[PDB]
DNA sequence: ACGCTAGGGATAACAGGGTAATAC
DNA sequence: GTATTACCCTGTTAT
DNA sequence: CCCTAGCGT
């Protein structure tokens, strides 16, 4: 059986390659629920087949949390993650961090959990069947952060930055954390966009579902 | 005065596109 | 040539 | 995602 060290230097129409891909069927439990929180977060699941196959593409300023999700999808990621440096409009210096996992039908199984009658989608009960504690740990990792940044403050108020979905899509993703895991939270608008707001009173449930999945690089995000 | 908020800005993300490296 | 496809790349903002 | 000006008390 081929060894990703034969292959993670092969063209990608490489027969060998091919070979190690065929070798692999399905993505392991942590890969699966680890990668609903990211898809609900900062990464970008794709297809350029019609749904025959997926990969996933990631982006981080964060090099350590780059390095732990390569790590996590470790043999569906060839490369090490590359260093990408662009100039702003403002001809600002913007590092990041790039990365991706090659395209596979063992992916096909996240991407499903984002299409109803044919579209990606938020699902009214992804949340209810499918998001983890560990889920929530990557989402949280990814798109969560503080209600309140001024120093000193005690509110215990978290949120979730899902600016780029449906006001009922966020409504839907709220009624699962709501019913799930006792969340006390509500949507709240920012510039004409939803994001979660998960009142202080719910702090310690919150942080004692996602405390064992996250890394020390991200504690800053939480209150 | 001080704690919230919502408003706001410069990213730190998300989305797609293009091609050098294999196959036949 | 034509078909593949992982690893860059750039377009653009919602975060 | 974070910051912070300035409303509300
Ligand atoms: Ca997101
Ligand atoms: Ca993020
Ligand atoms: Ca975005
Ligand atoms: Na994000």
């Amino acid at each position: 059986n081929i060894k990703k060290n034969q292959v993670m230097n092969l063209g990608p129409n490489s027969k060998l390659l091919k070979e190690y891909k065929s070798q692999l069927i399905e993505l392991n439990i942590e890969q699966f629920e680890a990668g609903i929180g990211l898809i609900l977060g900062d990464a970008y699941i794709r297809s350029r087949d019609e749904g025959k196959t997926y990969c996933m593409q990631f982006e981080w300023k964060n090099k350590a949390y780059m390095d732990h999700v390569c790590l996590l999808y470790d043999q569906w990621v060839l490369s090490p993650p590359h260093k990408k440096e662009r100039v702003n409009h403002l001809g600002n210096l913007v590092i990041t961090w790039g990365a991706q996992t090659f395209k596979h039908q063992a992916f096909n199984k996240l991407a499903n959990l984002f299409i109803v009658n044919n579209k990606k989608t938020i699902p009214n009960n992804l949340v209810e069947n499918y998001l983890t504690p560990m889920s929530l740990a990557y989402w949280f990792m990814d798109d969560g952060g503080k209600w309140d940044y001024n120093k000193n403050s005690t509110n215990k108020s978290i949120v979730l930055n899902t600016q780029s979905f449906t006001f009922e899509e966020v409504e839907y993703l709220v009624k699962g954390l709501r019913n799930k895991f006792q969340l006390n939270c509500y949507v709240k608008i920012n510039k004409n966009k939803p994001i979660i707001y998960i009142d202080s009173m719910s702090y310690l449930i919150f942080y004692n579902l996602i405390k064992p999945y996250l890394i020390p690089q991200m504690m800053y995000k939480l209150p």
